[PDB]
């Protein structure tokens, strides 16, 4: 066995929001990598978690079931490396935690803090505010996923605000009128027009989220009758709007998420293999669909909707950004990655502008198959196969070959070279690794 290069079997969370049994990603990955472990199809199958995370332990398999917490914690520089745990501040942990979530049921719409803010909340209100921390987040598709993210722009909120009753009753008619005839459109970051337009965009989200409760179960119900009288009025805004409502009504009946989320926020579409990152002060949240997920070590959310807990609009229309860009400005850029060669049809970089972490994705033809060889990364690694199936190895180390099928997770140490093959007779899919990694 290696040390350098070995799999790790990880646990699993089942929250009441995940898909059920075998319908879930995360469900199948668990099932695949440990057929010892009995799916119940009764079950939602939440989140895989990959780390050093102490609630939930992935177990080396090969390396008598130690777990990775502890195998770093007993070797700090060979896990984690010299830079690392000078630059975080730690010897015990990843910088990151690495998941797979499978979600049935919509998250809470939630923003994060920047350190700046986490360090103010957290001494201001430890019992909301866990940590001190920022909390950055990436989310891959796994398989095709629906979320909110960022304010929609300020165009197609004017639409909406003329155009739908119980919206516009809610923000005022001289609200409404200051807004529309406020904005200035073509307008670039920064400029005064820019300030101002966020300015307008705060009255109107403060002057919702300050809504009472009574109220918006009123207009909640008059929205819903309207999505049915008169679809087409919701669709002329966005084709899926109006289904979007009915659906999220049925999971959370008369939430104010429903005009906050639905109407206020970009409806985001991502395709298997395209990424959002989250930046802080951003307002999103996960709808459907099986994602990889890469975050900092934090607790910190400030909630507005779509929730049983506690929402802290005060600091909620404070913080944010109020950034009003488009549904394609959600998408990461693909980047290139030197230090990766081979076969593979995609061999893209997702670096977010944290520190934390960054990911790569490498993709084989399921025809073509073939090698890539990775170098040696500066800091620790954990590979997942989403899809197909090949080998991994350290390269030139026939000795350390493994199968590596969909579902397998493994970690790489820093300074370790690898290389991938594609499974020669199994042609089903495109084999499809993600690696989440972090260097100083
Ligand atoms: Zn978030």
């Amino acid at each position: 066995s290696s040390e350098k290069l070995f799999r790790i079997q990880c646990g699993y969370q089942n929250y009441d929001w995940g898909k059920i049994g075998s319908s879930s990603a995360v469900a199948q990955f668990v099932h695949n990598s440990d057929p010892s472990i009995t799916i119940d199809e009764t079950k939602p199958y939440a989140e895989l978690w990959m780390g050093t995370h102490p609630s939930v332990p992935s177990k080396a398999i090969d390396l008598n079931n130690q777990t990775l917490r502890d195998l770093v914690t007993a070797k700090p520089q060979e896990y984690l490396g010299e830079s690392i745990i000078t630059k975080f501040g730690s010897s015990k942990e990843l910088p990151f935690l690495f998941k797979v979530l499978s979600i049935e049921k919509v998250l809470s719409i939630q923003a994060h803090p920047d350190k700046k803010l986490g360090a103010q909340l957290h001494a201001a209100d430890p019992k909301n505010y866990p940590d001190d921390n920022h909390k950055p987040e990436m989310a891959i598709a796994v398989t095709d996923f629906e979320g909110f993210c960022g304010f929609k722009p300020l165009d197609q909120l004017a639409k909406t605000l003329a155009t739908v009753p119980e919206l516009n009753e809610i923000i005022g008619q001289e609200l409404v009128d200051e807004f529309i005839s406020g904005i200035k459109l073509p307008a670039e970051v920064g400029s005064q027009d820019d300030v101002n337009n966020r300015k307008l965009l705060q009255k109107v989200f403060g002057k919702l989220m300050n809504t009472d409760d009574d109220v918006i179960k009123q207009q909640t119900a008059k929205l819903l009758e309207r999505t049915d009288r008169e679809p087409q009025v919701f669709k002329d805004i966005d084709s899926r709007l109006p289904e979007l409502i009915q659906r999220l009504n049925k999971q959370f009946p008369n939430d104010i998420g429903l005009f906050c989320g639905c109407l206020l926020l970009n409806h985001v579409g991502l395709n298997k293999g395209e990424a959002m990152f989250l930046q802080a002060k951003d307002p999103h949240a996960y709808i459907s669909g099986d994602i990889i997920e890469c975050m900092a070590a934090s607790d910190n959310v400030v909630r507005a909707g779509f929730t049983p807990k506690f929402k802290d609009v005060k600091n909620l229309v404070e913080m944010l950004t109020y950034s009003y860009e488009s549904v394609e400005k959600q998408k990461m850029p693909l980047q290139e990655f030197p230090r990766s060669k081979g076969d593979a049809v995609k061999s893209v970089l997702y670096d977010p502008p944290i520190a934390e972490f960054s990911v790569l994705q490498t993709i084989f033809d399921k025809s073509k198959g073939g090698k890539q060889v990775i170098e040696g990364l500066n800091g620790p690694s954990i590979v997942i196969a989403t899809n197909g199936k090949g080998t991994i190895q350290i390269t030139g180390d026939d000795s350390t070959k493994q199968k590596i099928d969909t579902g397998y997770v493994f970690f790489v140490a820093p300074g370790s070279s690898i290389e991938l093959t594609a499974d020669s007779a199994n042609q089903d899919q495109d084999f499809t690794t993600y690696r989440a990694f972090v260097e100083a």
